[PDB]
């Protein structure tokens, strides 16, 4: 329903990225304008992979969702919206189907699936293949000290070729690049874990062969991985490389987990920054550097079957080798393997691999690159983007005009709480998004 | 939305019964009229005060046995106001609910959200009526043929005799006790139906050490065996059954899905034989069995009794299984009463206080409330007949086409297990409007 | 410690197979003898070349389906030290197991297990012995009373016969493929009993697209048709069953019950229709039925198929339910036979690779190896008759007292549904002790 | 089999305690002394208790272990032991039943009765009533300077009057002592968590009355006793105070949960200080102020109905109050309530309360007062006892015989890790302890 604007107008709204966050700010906007569910602005998002695709580096077979269905893309906000799970699933004539499955939690391709399918509502205004590579300052009259718009560059994935857009406002929701261990050096051997089913089998092209894959860190990815490489590839020796002691089980008791309600935003945000330091470090284990329960039972009972074969751990086909961290890695040369050196990681072993792949996070910044050439529109003494309650970043008012502006999604953690990076409560944010940008022009 | 028709006009629809079988009719035929999703002469005649579902039987800590996505609207659309995820959300209480995790509300918070349900149709439900009567009208005196039914109902609290035309009856009015024959007339012997509203009143001192007895082993029989537990410590419980055991329902995936709403036109088009082959060989997912959950902590209970005392004989709460009653003797209520037991195989003697009997519900009760109407039926017919739209069979030369009477929840051995439960009440409430009122809301 | 007796001497006791039933025997023996818990002439005979408890079901993944407490000494004595707990402890596997928090091993391990505690009797096993028949021993010329029987075994690698001469004989035999009538003999049907022995020797590539069918719906075929789908991951595999769904096993704790060793006693002692009607009412305890977990599992891998695919018949891996085989067609040199199916309820062809037979067992093959002795029964039986103790019913004139014949593992209809299962060996082991060589240890 | 020793005569090891640590060294020397698992001392335990009990005052019913029953006081070392939990549940006429209930976790009234039944077989070495109260120097030539046994004094407990009983070896295995925060004034309406069962319905006799009862603390006991006074006292109104925001889930997860195994106590105790302090710190959620996450979600649920019946948790009988610190209470005059006032725990709310629940844990540092005489002893420059690894603690040579010690069970988890206070490692720990004190002797 919602109708494309030509690439040279200028744009009321560009989003960059068309993942789940500038997703429900779409959903957002159509059941704002939805006389059935409420009492056109001139919108584009641009998005750098091909299609709607939700970490498919990661879609590991059997992989599940690791939030109840009920946290879709608009329940929360409305559960009459037409861009429920649940009305995904009749559409489709699943419904009754998922409802004696009996679980909260669907498989990570089915969610995948139900958002492609919301995604695939706003085809008209979504720009795929193009990859944002600045923002600059946009004057309509060139001799006024204020800029009332932003260029929006993008590249063409395919072809290289630059595109420029207009817009008044900008939404940045870019989700999160790879951290990489700053030791480890480039090598087409050494792959982090958001392009795990996307490039090794690239690299690793025979199934049957006895390959030696090493896996580095501890938390979900990392047990996703190193689980799921002894069935992709049910002859190889893998090892598990963490500096901690143990895999060790994500948080998921109800009393804790009320930090990702929506309606905490308003109490997280006023809160201090020493408070709100504070609380996410004692909340850390909802999220980070943990394992669903469930996976790690699996895991320990697939060691334990080895231990029932031999009970020599040292020869075992899959090994977990605990606080250990790689201080060299050797690379050059033909030869297939990469010899990894491991030493202690309290305050040497070496391992010959095919492959190493790298399950240590994300990092939340990119935005300060993709932003750089509109930093200097920032107040004094700000080295970061500070965004208000609303997203909105702050703007010196001397240059840049009220009509313009930059919202931040998903990379807000440290101001709006745990849930600001996940799908908890995307619904809602896209309702106060599409109320904070389009509100007024909207009555 | 559905506004009142005065008592004393010509109905489209009379609906006897305004339970969750006839709130699923009114709620289909709200969203028919919805702009959102796509007025007739309708009432509801119940004889309850209010809105209420087996509140007899809400004993603390029960639960619903059926998933919440079975509502009263989901399955029908998703998008519908009367969901049990909207009723959250107007309740602010939605996302409280998510962080439960739980398919299986308590019933005390279902039944909240049915009369929540029912609050929106207040306007054309007359509650405290109880329905006496169906009576054939002629509005042509030159003619024998029936075009249209009068409905009797009693006032609960004056006793006076009310009367309503209609064109069309349902008749939605649940089961009624299932009692063993030959037991006394005593007002302490109170079947499961009325254990929550009649057995406090008899037993008003919860500290003394009645002799409660239970008889069955269904899920009704259990609940009441480990409530009285918990509202009477020192009571002595007796759970009488004439199964060796209780045994555990059926939920599993595959045999649950003669449940879906879809398979309600398979099973009506089978024979008679099939259909009653069918509903033997799944007998397991609901009539006499109780739910694992509950098996398991009346099996704890017990064991911690013998973990005090090995001698079964001297537990304080006991299970007397394969036994049968021959007869309860009283005389009078300064004693109590003697239930006396032999094997069930093709002997004790109880001293109790009261006899709770979970024997189960009959659903015949239409065939005396539509007695007056039978002769309706074509020539040799000894029950009523009900199509696949649950509308019997009258006999054409005797009833004009414009008139009809349609069954709720009774056929089961027409439509299938789900009939008489919650399963498929959302889609058969959109199927019966269609019926009913389609044509004229195609007008 | 059991020491061996000379192969021709006289045994007090000769037990045909070395599963856990026999096992469980020579343990409550063992046990017996040891002066911390509490020598006979005695030989089992065993048709395989070592133990091995359905190795042919060994399915990756197969988990017991009965507590490890029910091991074959711990009811009886948990001080025995051939508890499960205690094998453990001798692997140095004890506190690894406690950190699984599960009471059902792996029936890889549950195997290792009871193959630990089999070879500490190797001195009294012969393995590799097929025995063939049970034949009566007159040892008085002018007496005609059966007072012993001879053992005959058919060696399985060189064919040759033995015979081994004995007072009293044990039968636990386990139970026989039960094959539907109508099915043909072929090398690409198979029954469930076979399946990790024979299927792969004729479906050798394992990604090959092949078309593999099951019959039937219990535990083995579930457990089959889960497993080819992982084992040959391009096939396309059928699940055929009679029934209209998948049922889970009643796993609910006063129903199971039924297989507490002490209620031997009083299934026993009812009458023959109380123990049929009984038998009956339980039988989802156990027959055609497949464990709760597994149901979910197979059916969230058909949910998955459906996401990728809304229409039923287009899916890799199907169930079709209500339908009974009415042909097979398997002469030709085609690899593929075809199947024809019709409605099970009082024309649609397969053509598949292979037909894996998930059907049951029978327990009647007791009947054939002891037909040159049951002229001694007592006229008008056509069934050997165990009593309480197990001990089959002879006519008094015709047998002595001191001689004897003990089934074990086929009396389901007179011991109750336990009989088969590892449910009451421990305490049956011991119970056939007493009774076999009680009135010789005191 | 342990036959007395009399009182006067020089006993080869003395216990103090006769808790399940001293009840497991009694175990392992009866099964080192049985020739059937293996081809007299003079012995006795001293227990202040007036028979064996293991923490009675918090045997709230529904209690459960927190352990496996494998890691009972003798499987782990050896299953063929008499004295393992199965054998026990076998001598009772309960094992088949105890597999029909499908836990590894009893009731801790069960495990209980599983110790009792042990202790009740050494109950001739075994002096009950007897309070240990200070251990002093002995030596046989008064005239040497050189200790080489102890005298240890006991009041009795019936009478007050002192007993000294004298004795090579000691061993203190003397549990926990009830920590109360220090700002808290001494009252009989403040009740530590250790005496909940045996003091609290002392103080509340009418199980129907109202009162107003608060809890301290956030960890198992408080949990506990907060669900616990919602079923004793069903009309009461029961406040939670915690200064964490939440109950937090315990660790069970079984990669973690290996730091338990019995072999791991050479692995902990041959770290430094600095990686000890580090690893108990890391692994410090399987076990203190955290929750078993079942019980979490109970009463997460209780909650929840709450919530159902009323949305302003203001109103609700029962409450949760976190992130509070207890700043003042006033308890002086003739009323029934105290007055607490609390604060936010964060770097004017006031309860009025018939009684406080205090749960806030145990300290391990008796041992420091009752070995306070011979603390003269230990080498020049300690001012804390320090345990090797097998546990007895280090006295200067030249004034301390080689044939005299003391060992320390329970208070060692600085330097033999998270099992030390636990069951955990107790039946191998036991089998340590009898080749430390009595290995000559019996060989
Ligand atoms: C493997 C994995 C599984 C997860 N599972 C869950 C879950 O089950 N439940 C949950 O609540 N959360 C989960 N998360 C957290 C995750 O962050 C959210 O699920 C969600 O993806 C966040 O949405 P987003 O739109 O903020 O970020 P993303 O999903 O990352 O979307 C960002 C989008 O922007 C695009 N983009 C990036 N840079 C540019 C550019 N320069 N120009 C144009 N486009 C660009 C990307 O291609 C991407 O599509 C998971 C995370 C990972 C890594
Ligand atoms: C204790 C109990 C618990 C259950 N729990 C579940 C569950 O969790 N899930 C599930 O799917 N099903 C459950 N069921 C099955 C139950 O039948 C349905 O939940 C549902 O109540 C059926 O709805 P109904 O409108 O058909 O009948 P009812 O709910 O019985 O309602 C019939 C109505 O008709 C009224 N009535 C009867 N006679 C007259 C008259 N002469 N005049 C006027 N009014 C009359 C009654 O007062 C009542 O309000 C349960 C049944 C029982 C007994
Ligand atoms: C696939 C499968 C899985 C099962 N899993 C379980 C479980 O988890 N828990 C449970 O309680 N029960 C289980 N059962 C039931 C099973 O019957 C028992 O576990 C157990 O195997 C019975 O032991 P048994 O010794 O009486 O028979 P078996 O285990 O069958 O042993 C009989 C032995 O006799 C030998 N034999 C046969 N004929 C001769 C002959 N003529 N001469 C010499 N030797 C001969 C056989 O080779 C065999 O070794 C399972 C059954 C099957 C088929
Ligand atoms: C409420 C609670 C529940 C627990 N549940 C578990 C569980 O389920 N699983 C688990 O692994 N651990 C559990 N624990 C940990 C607990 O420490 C162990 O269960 C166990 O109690 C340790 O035994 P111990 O003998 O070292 O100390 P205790 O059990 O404390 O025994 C110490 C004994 O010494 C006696 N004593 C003390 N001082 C003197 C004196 N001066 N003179 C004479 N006698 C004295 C006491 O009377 C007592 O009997 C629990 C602890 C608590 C508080
Ligand atoms: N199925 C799903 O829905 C799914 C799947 C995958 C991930 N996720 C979610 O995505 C988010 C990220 O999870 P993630 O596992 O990818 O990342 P993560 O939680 O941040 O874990 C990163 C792991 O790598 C370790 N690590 C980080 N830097 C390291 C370094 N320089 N050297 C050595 N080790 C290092 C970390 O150890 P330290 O803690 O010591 O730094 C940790 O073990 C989580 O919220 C996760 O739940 C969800
Ligand atoms: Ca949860
Ligand atoms: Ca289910
Ligand atoms: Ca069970
Ligand atoms: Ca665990």
């Amino acid at each position: 329903r919602l109708r494309s604007t030509p690439q040279d107008e200028l744009h009321d709204l560009l989003c960059v990225g068309f993942g789940p966050a500038s997703l429900a700010i779409a959903i957002a906007l159509h059941d704002a304008l939805d006389p059935r569910l409420n009492k056109q602005p001139k919108i584009c998002f641009l998005e750098r992979q091909k299609q709607f695709a939700w970490h498919s580096g990661m879609l590991v077979p059997g992989s599940k969702m690791q939030i109840s269905f009920i946290k879709d893309l608009a329940t929360l906000r409305d559960p009459r919206s037409s861009f429920t799970f649940l009305n995904y699933l009749h559409q489709k004539g699943r419904l009754i189907h998922f409802t004696n499955l009996s679980t909260f939690l669907p498989a990570r391709l089915e969610f995948e699936d139900y958002m492609r399918w919301c995604a695939q509502q706003f085809s008209d205004v979504v720009a795929y293949g193009e990859e944002v590579v600045e923002v600059i300052p946009g004057k309509s009259d060139p001799s006024s000290s204020v800029v009332d718009f932003f260029t929006v560059r993008s590249r063409n994935v395919e072809t290289g070729e630059i595109s420029a857009r207009r817009t008044r406002k900008v939404v940045i929701a870019i989700g999160g690049t790879a951290k990489m261990p700053s030791g480890l050096p480039q090598d087409p051997r050494i792959i982090h874990s958001s392009k795990y089913c996307t490039t090794l089998p690239a690299l690793l092209k025979d199934k049957s062969k006895p390959y030696n894959i090493a896996v580095l860190g501890s938390g979900q990815s990392a047990a996703e991985i190193f689980h799921d490489l002894q069935k992709r590839y049910p002859n190889s020796r893998t090892t598990l490389i963490m500096r901690d002691s143990a895999m060790r089980p994500s948080d998921d008791s109800p009393f804790v987990n009320e930090i990702f309600n929506p309606e905490r935003v308003d109490k997280f945000y006023s809160q201090s920054a020493a408070e709100r330091q504070r609380s996410l470090l004692a909340d850390k284990a909802t999220n980070y550097s943990v394992v669903r329960l469930e996976l790690i039972e699996e895991i320990y009972n697939d060691m334990y079957l080895q231990r029932v074969k031999n009970p020599d751990e040292t020869q075992w086909q899959h090994r977990i080798l605990p606080e250990r961290k790689i201080t060299r890695v050797e690379h050059h040369g033909p030869q297939s393997r990469m010899r990894i050196h491991l030493k202690s990681s309290k305050p040497k072993e070496t391992l010959e691999v095919d492959a190493l792949m790298v399950a240590t996070g994300y990092n939340r910044n990119a935005h300060e690159r993709l932003l750089s050439k509109v930093q200097h529109l920032r107040p004094t003494g700000q080295d970061q983007w500070k965004p208000h309650r609303d997203y909105r970043v702050e703007m010196d008012p001397s240059k840049v005009s009220s009509e313009a502006g930059i919202w931040l999604q998903g990379c807000n953690e440290r101001t709006h709480g745990l849930s600001d990076s996940l799908l908890s409560v995307l619904a809602v944010r896209g309702g106060e998004m599409v109320q904070s940008i389009f509100g007024e022009q909207l009555e």
